């Protein structure tokens, strides 16, 4: 396999179309003119709260969780650790606005540009057509820690963020926001009931089927043209200007990859997961810690900026990940 | 063959998914106070104006236009006409309200109650559950029909109704709003190149046909959800009062399937269409009428009244018509 043009254009046609389900929704909210902010809202809301709650568990339901590597958990792990020790290291020395400020506001707008990238929506169909259906079932693994695990200690420190900005009263209010939290219900019942599914044996009855896959047929692309309507919201790509854009492409698509393979190399994982995990560290950065950075407002310009773009240059930078790990 | 208690499981089986795709948006709409006004106008705006187009394309493409009977168009023709005489005649001898309203705006309330079902979302699934895929080729024919002559014509009426309460001046202005629908783009497309793929053999690119599915795909289900929402909208399922409600159910499930039946009679359809047909004629009252109504202020409480009881009144009237169309 020397990543030949074949390939490339394999890849090229499993993303275009998820591409151009994007700039229907970019230009119907900004050339077009087609929606009203809050119209745009509505749509931003219903997909947010119907499709990809549903979606996560029509992924996350057909996974042995019984199979899940635990390799993977700790290479996460140990990626999530590695990239907090050196935000922490690199804030001691050198603070991006130069006006002192929170610290853990900053340690929070990191680990949100670093590793958190879009597994669900954007990261899916380019992983699954850069190495078939054999990484479809890894990220599979990692989708779920990113929904049960990580985001919940990023609500946590959100909330914290926005306290300090009794640690009692902070965990119980986080508690009561994750509770009405429409995807990590639907995770947990994904795991739970893939649990029963292939331990047990029971089938979901077509009726309950069918109905779950009306709605989650088409969330990937119904979230794509959510995902445009938010880049037409913007005035601009590059929100806070070129020093915070370029600083923040380079941590995420340098030090999430170079701190994953630190992370392997010291977990020492396998071919077949080594090259998935660096794409999927390598993938564009996710939605919900922008989501998170908008209602807590920490740094919403940085997180919309970083999320925009990286998902714009995703073919780029993936496809340049993909040709290097074959080397 | 014949009628048996697993099939009416199999029909109701098939027709639960929809059912369950649309509570969710009544539910969301009115008892989880999830979606503002304005929001759910947005929704509703995006669904009409992205899923039924493409869904509507992905409909009518795969079928085969030389193959379309003209039987069949000829019976939709004399149950179309023979509507119009009977509700011609009845309105001459008694008019609905006595408030000596416009006689062509009653016409145009009517032609609509009767001879106009849901045939792409509400249509489709049911009937091809209840016949197979055989009806599923054969509703596209009417459906095509519908979204090139008779939504037409009836935008043409609905202008001229508008203008009553020059002729060229009137057919100048229907053809303004009849170009900027995006449905009717979608079903000319669908035909303009059916025909080239049945005929010049020529077929979609792999990238091409993968991103009309994206937004094609849950068409049905954001749909339905749609229709929940509007459904969801209203303060009373029965709007303008419980002998309007009663009237509009008597024509919708009585006349429009009986015009059919007198029409295929004098047309001498066959098996296996002539059921399908009737069905078709028997199905709930489509959605396209009452945004007709409502943007020209055309009696907007017994149209949506009767949309909205067909729907939930869809399946004890279909299967009730398998039943006594099977004797
Ligand atoms: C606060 C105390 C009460 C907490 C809730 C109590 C109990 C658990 C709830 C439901 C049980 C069913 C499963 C979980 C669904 C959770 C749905 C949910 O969170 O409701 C609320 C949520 C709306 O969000 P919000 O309330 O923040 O609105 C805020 C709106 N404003 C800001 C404008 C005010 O609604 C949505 O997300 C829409 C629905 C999303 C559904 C996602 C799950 C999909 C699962 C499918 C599995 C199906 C079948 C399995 C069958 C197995 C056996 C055969
Ligand atoms: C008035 C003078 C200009 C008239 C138009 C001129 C030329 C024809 C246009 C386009 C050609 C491409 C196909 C047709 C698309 C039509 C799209 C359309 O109608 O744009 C407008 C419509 C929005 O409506 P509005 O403007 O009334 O909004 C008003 C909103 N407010 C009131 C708030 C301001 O946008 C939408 O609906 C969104 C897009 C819907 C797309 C539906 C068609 C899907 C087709 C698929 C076929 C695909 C591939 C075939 C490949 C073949 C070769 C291999
Ligand atoms: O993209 C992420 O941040 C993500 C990563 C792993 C698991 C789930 C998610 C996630 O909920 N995305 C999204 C949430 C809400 C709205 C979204 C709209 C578009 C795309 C992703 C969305
Ligand atoms: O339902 C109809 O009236 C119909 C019948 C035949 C062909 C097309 C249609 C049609 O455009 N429906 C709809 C239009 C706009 C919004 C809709 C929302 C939900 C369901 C149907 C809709």
């Amino acid at each position: 396999m020397g990543i030949s043009w074949l390939d490339i254009y394999h890849v090229v046609s499993a993303t275009v179309p998820l591409y151009v389900s994007m700039t229907l929704g970019f230009l119907s909210a900004r050339h077009l003119k087609l929606f009203s902010p809050e119209q745009c809202a509505g749509i931003n809301k219903f997909v947010a709260k119907f499709s990809i709650p549903l979606l996560s568990f029509q992924i996350i339901s057909e996974n042995n969780p019984f199979k899940m590597s635990p390799k993977l958990i700790l290479s996460d792990i140990l990626q999530k650790f590695l990239v907090v020790v050196v935000l922490a290291m690199v804030l001691r020395f050198w603070h991006p606005t130069g006006g002192r400020g929170g610290k853990l506001g900053w340690v929070i707008t990191g680990l949100s540009i670093s590793v958190l990238p879009n597994t669900l929506i954007l990261g899916m169909p380019i992983l699954s057509a850069i190495y078939g259906d054999e990484a479809a079932s890894i990220l599979e693994q990692i989708v779920v820690l990113q929904s049960l695990i990580w985001y919940t200690i990023l609500l946590f420190l959100f909330e914290l963020n926005a306290a300090r900005a009794g640690t009692m009263k902070i965990l119980l209010k986080a508690w009561r926001k994750l509770i009405i939290n429409p995807n990590t219900y639907a995770t947990l019942i994904g795991i739970i009931w893939a649990t029963l599914h292939f331990r047990l044996g029971w089938n979901l009855p077509e009726m309950i089927d069918k109905s779950i896959h009306l709605l989650s047929d088409g969330g990937l692309g119904m979230a794509m043209f959510s995902l445009g309507l938010f880049m037409a919201s913007q005035s601009s790509i590059i929100a806070c200007g070129t020093k915070m854009a370029i600083i923040t492409m380079l941590l995420k698509f340098v030090l999430g990859p170079a701190l994953m393979i630190a992370s392997a190399y010291c977990i020492r994982l396998k071919s077949t997961l080594f090259k998935v995990a660096i794409l999927q560290a390598a993938l564009p950065q996710g939605v919900v810690p922008f989501v998170f950075a908008k209602e807590y407002n920490l740094h919403p310009e940085i997180i919309s900026t970083g999320v925009i773009f990286g998902m714009l240059i995703a073919l780029p930078t993936t496809l340049a990940y993909y040709f290097l790990l074959d080397l």
